């Protein structure tokens, strides 16, 4: 991944690989 | 993947291989 | 990953490999 | 991950390889 | 990693291999 | 606005109130 | 803005109140 | 704003009342 | 604005009536 | 701003009428 952003950037965020996981019991 | 974004950009995520779970239980 | 903003960046996070386990019981 | 940016940065946060465990019971 | 902000940064923090646990009981 | 979301979330932005101006001349 | 997420969020931007100018000239 | 997040957060950010000004002459 | 996380917080950022400017010339 | 975080914290920043000017020219 090539990121190279010119100008102003905000709150850029590149993730890569980034295995998830989300399990809620109520 | 290849990002270059010129100008102002905004909040720019570019996820890449994002393996998601997500399971729920009431 | 290659990250190289010019001019004035803003909260720039280029998160890589960032294994994520995430679970909640209420 | 290479990293180099010009001008003012701001909060430049370029984590990586960040093993993420979070738990939480009530 | 390789970091090299020229000009004025601001709260730099290129962690890198960071393990996190976070676990909390209410 | 109102916003409680229980379980696990991701990236939420309840923005409110956002005048934005995007004006571009090449 | 009222904002109270249980158990484990992520980057929660509850951003209120933004006036944003973005123009770009090349 | 009201912000309580139980639980583990990650990069909670509740910025409220942000004037932005962002130009880019190339 | 009124923050209190419980459990175990990271990078919280409760920025609050912060004006910005950003402009760059190449 | 009222910030009263239990638990163990990480980095928090509580920022208040942070006045910012950027301007970078190459």
């Amino acid at each position: 991944v090539l990121v190279i952003p010119p100008g102003v950037p905000y709150w850029t965020y590149n993730t890569g690989d980034e295995p998830v996981v989300a399990i809620s019991l109520l």
